[PDB]
């Protein structure tokens, strides 16, 4: 009962909104069930993952029941130039320069992009490398995620600046202990009214 | 005398700059005459009004003699998820979930977008829901209008941050008292030199 | 030895990255050699220079060995309305309104855009009119360059906000004194290892 997490186009007539997990073809992208991307021009979610080279080996991770707004892009670590001296990538143009190859140790690598569950990412959000976003958080439109985002907090702007927390410090502990996105689907369905309207305490 | 406010493409040869009023087909959009949109790629002004659902009933109201720059978008209220608990729009995917439908009282609805007259909205500006922007203001390119914008003030950034007021308080009080955009068109042409070169005192003398 | 600065597509198979200098067909668009533009869908670098009217005469000047990222745009001075009174460009619509034409002394003109050498401009950067950006600087992706950028400083945001200086003051003084981008090309290849890894003690020595 509920849509098929493995069905790419779960909304009839709607060719723009896609469940991400079934469309992932490149490795190192790990997107949980039911998370979706609402595309501007109907293009694939993978087209929004930028500068993702297999040699650098970083991953992009997203949990379940995330909504990702149209135009959101993910700047993977391969985008960063070397910074010890000249940023110019001489080795790319070869003809004698190909022998000046940086290695992983020579680059400002920053780790994985880790986004939790039930995250609402707005429209045209740009996500910088190595960033961690917590569960239940809300990124505003046009945001540029430049620091980590705490669970169940609202953020937005460029550079990212904190706005507020969604619930009292105690109530957030409740959602994080609940972890409904992991509960058995037969159980999630029995409780969706409360997951949706926020009355968590009824469980 | 002057161009036709009702002519979609008022510049010869130009196919991107459009007078908005005559193009409006969909409801809950009220743009005043002579306001125009400079398109990036020929896209219509309405193409730039996003998440506008007739079921939510919010409106986009723009005044007269406004210049809305290429790529500007208007995030209407339908864009906001419910925020009591999970922000995930379960009901959209149906298959039993379609009964978990929110009501208007359940959503974070913030009211209309109200834009004044003689407003210069820059290129690639995102306007958030429920925002008011006063007469004669100037929105910098690439801005994200997140709070109200006072009349005859320059603003820009993401989030929106205040830069400066265009004229002194006493001078802004006069332009708003004047309201040159509402005068009969026979009178706007008679004073167009002074409307253009900022001479509120000369207009005062002729009023 | 090294690629041809005059070859439009210097990377085999790649059809998006282009050396800018050989792809300029208009005057007052001075980009130094080896500077390149990595395009989103194959658009040219000039396509990204907006509101550039020859009647206004401002120029866009970019140095050498610069990396201008996909989607960057350069707002030239023609973009600014007149701000004495109504910002509405009546004259454009003609039919009696063309007689109300502004002059150059009537517009908020701010001068050329001057970008230095070895500058890393990130992806989707907007550059406002009249701005200067110093040598070796790094502009973060999605930035809106609204004020000048000092040499060898990292900046980003909207509006632009200062992050940090790449090296100590004494070290930046040296790179600017050095000016490795202006040296003869026979010498740049001889020191490329140290230009790349910033062995300034070795560079001064040589
Ligand atoms: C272990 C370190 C990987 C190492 C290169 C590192 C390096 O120089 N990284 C700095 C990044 C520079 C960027 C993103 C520059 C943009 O301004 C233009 C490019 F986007 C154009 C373009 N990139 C590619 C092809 O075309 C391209 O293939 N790459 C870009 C970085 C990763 C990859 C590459 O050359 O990896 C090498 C592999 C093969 C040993
Ligand atoms: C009285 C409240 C109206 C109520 C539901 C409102 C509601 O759930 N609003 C939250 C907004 C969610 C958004 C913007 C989610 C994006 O991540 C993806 C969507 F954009 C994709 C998409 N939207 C639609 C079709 O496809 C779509 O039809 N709608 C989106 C909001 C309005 C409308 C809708 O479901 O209205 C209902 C009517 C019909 C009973
Ligand atoms: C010595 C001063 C030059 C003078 C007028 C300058 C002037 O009024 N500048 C203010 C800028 C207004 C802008 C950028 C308005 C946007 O909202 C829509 C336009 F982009 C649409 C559009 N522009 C054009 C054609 O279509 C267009 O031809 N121009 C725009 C500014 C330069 C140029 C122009 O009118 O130059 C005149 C010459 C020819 C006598
Ligand atoms: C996933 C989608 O496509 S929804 C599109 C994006 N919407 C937004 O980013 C709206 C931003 N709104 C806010 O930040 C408001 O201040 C809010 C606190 C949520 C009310
Ligand atoms: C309506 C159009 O297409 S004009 C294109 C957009 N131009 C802009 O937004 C430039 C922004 N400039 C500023 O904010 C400056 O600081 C200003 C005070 C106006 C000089
Ligand atoms: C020229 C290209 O295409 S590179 C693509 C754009 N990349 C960026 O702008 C990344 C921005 N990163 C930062 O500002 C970081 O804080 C940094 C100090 C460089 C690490
Ligand atoms: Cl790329
Ligand atoms: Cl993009
Ligand atoms: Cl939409
Ligand atoms: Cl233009
Ligand atoms: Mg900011």
């Amino acid at each position: 009962h509920g849509p098929d997490p493995e069905n790419i186009l779960p909304i009839k007539g709607n060719r723009n909104l896609q469940f991400i997990k079934p469309t992932i073809t490149n490795e190192n992208i790990l997107v949980g069930e039911y998370s979706y991307y609402d595309s501007k021009r109907g293009e694939s979610f993978e087209d929004q993952v930028l500068y993702h080279y297999e040699v650098i080996g970083d991953k992009l991770i997203i949990g379940r029941f995330c909504s990702i707004g149209p135009g959101t892009t993910f700047i993977m670590n391969g985008a960063n130039h070397r910074m010890d001296g000249s940023t110019y990538p001489f080795h790319l143009f070869r003809m004698g320069w190909e022998k000046y190859m940086p290695s992983l140790k020579d680059l400002p690598l920053k780790g994985d992009i880790e986004i939790g569950n039930d995250v609402w990412i707005g429209r045209d959000v740009t996500i910088m490398p190595g960033v961690k976003i917590g569960d239940g958080a809300i990124i505003a439109a046009e945001a540029v995620v430049t620091k980590n985002v705490a669970p169940y907090s609202i953020v937005g702007g460029n550079p990212l600046k904190f706005i507020r927390k969604r619930f009292s410090d105690g109530v957030i502990e409740e959602w994080l202990a609940l972890q409904w996105w992991n509960l058995d689907m037969k159980i999630i369905n029995e409780n969706l009214p409360f997951i949706i309207n926020g009355d968590i305490e009824m469980l």
